[PDB]
């Protein structure tokens, strides 16, 4: 039974695991570098070992010492996206279960796709300069040497030094801080994260942050203007965590802190264990897009806790997640509430296939990421497909409350490991025997292996969608003689939630008549409305339907805010609109070097650049 990190080019978790990583680093601002040394405490799974190979991308390693002394390694050639194998000789071979530290001496690239370095014009406050990492799915190898596989769990402490008005924070729990020993100016932040995690959880921020609690284990951090909308817009974290963990279990990270970083943060959020990283574009000023944060909260159990084995597996993250979090809003809002999310997520799902295609690999539940790099491929298929299969065995099996008893058992079973698709079904099995006849009637190789929609959708209530859905065909079937008809009495009973429901369902039969766009605008006024989603999705209605003064506003939004879900398809929009292609193409480039790096190379693939 053997399964492969095709996406790692290090020694396999069969041959040697990573225990604990002791990072000491020193961020240079001047020069956009990290450098410092990582300690890797590894176990040899094998007998005999005499060397063993670790992922870099970018990295320029200055030396590897073991025992005291240096030691012959070599850089292999890199491999695109999935850098350069870095073998070390081992001095001494190792007997099975034996444990050695190795430090390792590197200094990172400016160009490190794990990293962005912001400019103090980047910033709120305009003073000081910005770093952040983002290291899902494969780019900590682009922040230090590793074994970086979700299929390895280690323990970590860091020491991080950064110019003395700044604050370095991470996934982990802060343990002090004090001058820099060798240089008065700067000050060395200490953390600890004592619960195994992938290394794609492994976080850094340094910046001129503040601080403000807003729960019992809870403080929001972001730049001193951001603070007190964050503190509003986030109140919700301390319930959430509490649903949560009657839904999964304790919460064993201690802490739960937000971190609201600049515009350009690539995702809505991530999951990094002690502090989740967001959005500002969730500041939507009534606590609306909370549910990023509910989906944040529930990956403390589902793939921070129980991990998948391989980003073949991303599935089993994202969908338990997204299940999860839909019944905190279930709990929150009521089970009428989950069901229009739920039913919501569909309609992304069909989004998605529409857009790859049906027949597309990336469509597929479970995918095969060999030569394939992990951030073409993301999307919401395992999500929201992972979700719906979820949903459809949750209706199978006998309802929500019965379902939920299986994620706790589950989360439980698989607590600080890193599993497949195939360990999953098979506990689905296991803790399911009495209605395995039940189990046996779900198509799993359309489920797990088939591209395109899955091959049942789930049954979902529909009250709160009604009325978006009415009125979604009310303008798609309007004729001019009509548009005098719809006033902003229309949207007088719809929820903000509705209100972008009503305008993805209008989404998806775009172009809609110029002359029915102009006629929204004019009654409901939708240009006014700041919410990142409503405004998203106004915004790509109107750039599909060809009108033109929409386009410095997509072009405004694209650029002021980097949220790939808001970013990329603002960008491909606005490129195949031919009043506007030039100017995309044209306000990219000259975005692209100030923009992050990952979001940057998609973009530009999207766009066909280069
Ligand atoms: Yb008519
Ligand atoms: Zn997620």
């Amino acid at each position: 039974p053997e399964i492969v990190d095709t996406c790692s080019l290090a020694s396999p978790a069969s041959v040697c695991r990573t225990k604990h990583l002791h990072l000491r680093c020193s961020v240079d601002f001047t020069r956009r570098t990290l450098t410092g040394t990582a300690a890797l405490t590894v176990q040899s799974q094998e007998d005999n070992l005499r060397s063993l190979v670790l992922d870099t991308k970018d990295l320029t390693i200055e030396k590897v010492v073991i025992n005291g002394q240096e030691v012959k390694y070599a850089l292999g050639e890199r491999q695109s996206y999935k850098g350069s194998p870095m073998e070390i000789s081992l001095p001494i071979a190792l007997s099975k279960n034996q444990e050695i530290v190795i430090e390792i001496s590197f200094e990172t690239s400016p160009k490190s796709s794990a990293l962005q370095w912001l400019t103090p014009e980047q910033t709120s406050g305009k003073e000081h300069p910005y770093l952040f990492s983002q290291c899902q799915a494969i780019h900590c190898r682009a922040i230090l040497p590793c074994q970086d596989t979700p299929s390895v769990k280690l323990t970590y402490t860091a020491e991080v030094s950064v110019p003395k008005e700044l604050v370095a924070l991470m996934s982990a729990i802060r343990d002090g801080e004090t001058p820099d020993p060798e240089d008065p100016s700067r000050k060395i932040y200490k953390f600890i994260q004592k619960v195994p995690i992938p290394c794609y959880l492994i976080a850094l921020v340094v910046g001129a942050l503040e601080s403000r609690q807003i729960g019992p284990r809870t403080l929001v951090w972001s730049e001193k203007e951001q603070v007190e909308k964050s503190a509003y817009e986030f109140s919700e974290t301390e319930s959430m965590l509490k649903i949560a963990e009657d839904l999964g279990g304790p919460y064993v990270w201690g802490q739960y802190d937000l971190l609201v970083l600049p515009p350009s943060f690539p995702y809505g959020g991530m999951q990094n264990p002690c502090l989740t990283f967001v959005t500002p574009t969730l500041l939507a000023g009534d606590k609306s897009l909370s549910n990023v944060i509910a989906h944040e909260i529930s990956h403390s159990w589902t793939g921070n806790l129980v991990t998948n084995k391989t980003w073949d597996h991303f599935w089993l993250n994202e969908g338990h997640t997204v299940y999860l979090e839909r019944h905190i809003c279930g709990r929150l809002f009521g089970e009428k509430f989950r069901h229009f999310n739920a039913l919501g997520g569909w309609g992304e799902l069909q989004n998605s296939v529409k857009t790859f295609g049906e027949t597309h690999p990336f469509t597929k539940l479970v995918v095969d990421l060999t030569d394939i790099d992990p951030d073409v491929a993301y999307s919401s298929v395992p999500y929201e497909k992972g979700f719906a299969l979820l949903f459809y065995l949750e209706q199978l099996l006998g309802g929500p409350e019965i379902f939920l008893g299986f994620l706790k058992a589950y989360v439980e079973k698989f607590s600080y490991k890193s599993i497949t698709t195939d360990d999953w079904k098979d506990f689905l099995y296991s803790y399911f025997k009495d209605k395995v006849d039940v189990l046996n009637q779900v198509d799993w190789n359309a489920w797990l292996y088939s591209p395109g929609l899955p091959p049942i959708k789930p049954n979902y209530d529909m009250t709160l969608t009604n009325a978006c859905i009415a009125l979604s065909q009310r303008w798609i079937t309007a004729k001019e003689d009509d548009l005098n008809s719809f006033n902003a009495t229309d949207l007088k009973d719809l929820s903000s939630h509705q209100l972008n429901e009503f305008l993805a369902q209008t989404l998806q039969r775009a172009p809609l008549p110029l002359g029915h766009i102009k006629r929204m605008q004019e009654v409901y006024n939708f240009n006014a409305i700041n919410n990142s989603e409503i405004r998203f999705r106004w915004l790509r209605l109107c750039i599909q339907s060809k009108w033109e003064d929409a386009i410095p506003l997509a072009l405004k939004m694209a650029t002021e805010q980097g949220r790939m879900k808001f970013t990329r398809p603002l960008f491909k929009d606005l490129a195949a609109f031919d009043k506007s292609h030039d100017q995309a193409v044209r306000t990219y480039q000259e975005h692209k070097a100030s923009m992050h790096p990952v979001t940057a190379m998609l973009v530009g693939k999207d766009l066909k650049v280069d």
